């Protein structure tokens, strides 16, 4: 792909984070803590899952960023509406305001309803995410495999400002402690 020139500097919004997440001082890395991280509760925090939003809001244009997923067993990445539900249980789907892919139990899937099997021959260490607001497109690229396409959501009905979306996943296994990292331009 040739989307690299739409690169945007994404930073994480502490105030949206689940209370067990640890966000680095530069706001470019997030990982699961082994306990509550001693923050006050607020209506923005994702309560049920280890999720956090980027600070940036997009309502136009073309945007591209990259995320490092090295050695993780489970994660969700993509974009979501600024107004997605924060509390209680919910599915990641466009009907609920999410445009996401994930890794879970050694398989990759796109967050459609129902979910779609992805075909990845080279497990990615870094994922590229491309958003074209006007076109209604969210695309995912395998940086480890020369930028090969993973998945395109088209005909997207964003219906609001978009925010970068992250889930570090649970760490029940002891094999999923590694962080998500926003990679340099
Ligand atoms: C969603 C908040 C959490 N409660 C317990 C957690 C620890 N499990 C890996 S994370």
């Amino acid at each position: 792909h040739h989307h690299h020139h739409h690169m945007v500097h994404i930073t994480l919004d502490r105030n949206t984070a689940n209370s067990w997440l640890i966000i680095s001082k530069d706001r470019r890395q997030v990982r699961m803590g082994d306990t509550h991280q001693n923050v006050s509760d607020n209506k923005e925090r994702f309560s049920n899952y280890p999720m956090v939003l980027g600070a940036q809001r997009f309502s136009s244009g073309k945007m591209y960023w990259e995320v490092d997923v090295t050695q993780k067993e489970a994660w969700d990445l993509g974009v979501c509406r600024d107004s997605v539900q924060r509390k209680g249980q919910f599915s990641l789907s466009p009907e609920n305001g999410f445009w996401t892919i994930w890794l879970w139990q050694d398989s990759y899937e796109a967050g459609t309803s129902p979910q779609t099997t992805l075909h990845i021959q080279v497990p990615p260490c870094q994922i590229g995410i491309f958003v074209d607001y006007e076109a209604g497109v969210v695309s995912f690229y395998n940086i480890t495999d020369h930028g090969s396409l993973i998945y395109t959501f088209s005909e997207c009905v964003f219906a609001g400002p978009l925010r970068p979306f992250f889930n570090v996943g649970f760490n029940y296994s002891g094999g999923n402690a590694a962080p998500l990292k926003l990679c340099p331009l």
